[PDB]
């Protein structure tokens, strides 16, 4: 039907400052019936200076800063051309260069002012501005503490705050700087984690979205029409989408509100007017929030794709320090820990069978979670150390298969243990479910 089909998307005014601070907006936002939840005045309501983001601002404040630009071709929200412009279709590719936020703030203004659409046909997009720098943008990154505790950048409810370390853009505010039509293709969060995404102004955005339940007919399309569905840039075909009963929400995100996007929700979005976004993500310390992360995490397993989320690392800090009262939660956690606790056991009993000695190399404050050099898989514990350089500046880290896969084996290989199976045995029997 096509009521169904174009369902309302989910909205909230806070009236007060005690509205945003109400567990009534947590199970709103992060209820999985509500894929996407748009905040109307948000940033009046909690008195968030969002002058500290206007172009000006970020201008005076780092006007060197690097802007990974993407150069586009302008064209309506609801269409996406071929080469020959008499068909719709899927890839949407854009070529990458770099530039400066104070060039591209430049080119925004100039943009504007060439107005009394932007720059004719093509079109250019500032993305993936980084502000981890926490003297650098100070006022900037306070601001965002007035938030509720589950939206905020740092929270104790907050998975991403429990990796330990820096996840660029994840657990750090990313900044976009948009002319009108500056498109973002589609796509869900890395590991499916939730994201917040405020629009600076003074112009508005374009939200397309679809529950995730539908993300595996979304990812066929992208087959079908010749993309990589978690790597590749896509702007989904409406028509598509509703031939194949796939309900699309559809809103207008305006200066001032927040965007909640809810753990797994298929996004596409494109800027209408002149306009700034800041964004993060968010992992809320749930059962529907930590399947979807783990079976993502799996997933991208399967197609070799790194997780940028390190589940496994994160999981172990979680059960170390927060105390779980969801049953549902806790089983998955515990679960996860068994897993790995048996994992890491066995590569130690293949390794002593062998021959090959393991060295404890034990954990650092603000040390990373590592990844395989080979297949960028998660490597926990256990890690498979080479160095490429003769000196010792260049050290590579390798998981178990990509290790044994080398022509000369273990040999040159160093074997470290970064946790005893005592420290995890210890940390996992600790790990109990809260009253
Ligand atoms: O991912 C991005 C940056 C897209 C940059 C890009 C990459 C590849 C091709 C074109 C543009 N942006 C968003 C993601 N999710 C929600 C909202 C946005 C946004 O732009 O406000
Ligand atoms: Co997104
Ligand atoms: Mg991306
Ligand atoms: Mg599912
Ligand atoms: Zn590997």
């Amino acid at each position: 039907p096509r009521e169904k089909l174009n369902p309302p998307t989910p909205s909230i005014y806070l009236e007060s400052k005690r509205d945003a601070f109400s567990p009534v907006l947590l199970q709103f936002c992060t209820d999985p019936r509500n894929p996407i939840t748009v905040i109307r005045g948000l940033a009046g309501s909690l008195r968030l200076n969002l002058g500290l983001f206007s172009t000006k601002t970020l201008v005076e404040a780092s006007g060197e800063h690097t802007v990974e630009v993407r150069t586009q071709v302008q064209q309506p929200s609801d269409e996406n051309w071929d080469l020959t412009g008499t068909r719709q279709i899927w890839p949407c590719e854009s070529s990458r260069s770099h530039t400066t936020i104070a060039k591209y703030a430049q080119y925004q203004a100039s943009s504007f002012q060439e107005s009394l659409p932007k720059n004719h046909h093509i079109i250019k997009f500032g993305t993936n501005i980084d502000l981890s720098d926490a003297k650098r943008w100070k006022p900037q990154l306070q601001e965002l503490l007035k938030l509720p505790a589950f939206m905020r950048v740092t929270s104790t409810g907050n998975m991403l705050s429990h990796v330990g370390h820096t996840i660029l853009g994840m657990n750090t505010v990313q900044l976009y700087m948009k002319v009108p039509g500056s498109r973002t293709p589609g796509h869900q969060e890395n590991n499916n984690f939730c994201s917040v995404n405020i629009n600076i102004g003074p112009g508005d955005c374009e939200w397309f979205a679809v529950h995730e339940h539908y993300w595996e007919t979304i990812s066929a399309f992208c087959d079908r029409h010749g993309v990589d569905y978690l790597t590749g840039s896509w702007w989904p075909i409406l028509d598509d989408l509703y031939a194949s009963n796939i309900p699309v929400y559809r809103f207008v995100q305006r200066p001032g509100d927040l965007v909640w996007i809810n753990a797994g929700t298929v996004h596409w979005v494109q800027a209408t007017g002149w306009c700034n976004n800041i964004a993060w993500n968010v992992g809320p310390l749930t059962a529907y929030q930590y399947q979807l992360a783990l079976e993502r995490y799996e997933w991208n397993e399967v197609k070799n794709v790194k997780s940028i989320v390190p589940m496994i690392h994160v999981s172990w800090n979680v059960a170390r320090t927060v105390k779980i009262s969801d049953p549902d939660l806790f089983k998955m956690i515990k679960f996860c820990l068994l897993q790995s606790m048996k994992h890491c056991q066995v590569q130690r009993e293949s390794l002593v069978r062998a021959g090959k000695k393991i060295a404890y190399q034990g954990r650092v404050k603000d040390e990373p979670a590592y990844y395989c050099n080979e297949c960028d898989v998660e490597v926990f514990n256990i890690l498979f150390v080479t160095s490429e350089n003769g000196s010792r500046n260049t050290y590579l880290v390798h998981c178990e298969g990509c290790a044994r896969r080398r022509s000369a084996g273990l040999q040159g290989v160093v074997v470290l243990e970064q946790y005893r199976t005592e420290e995890l045995a210890q940390a996992y029997d600790a790990f109990t479910l809260a009253p």
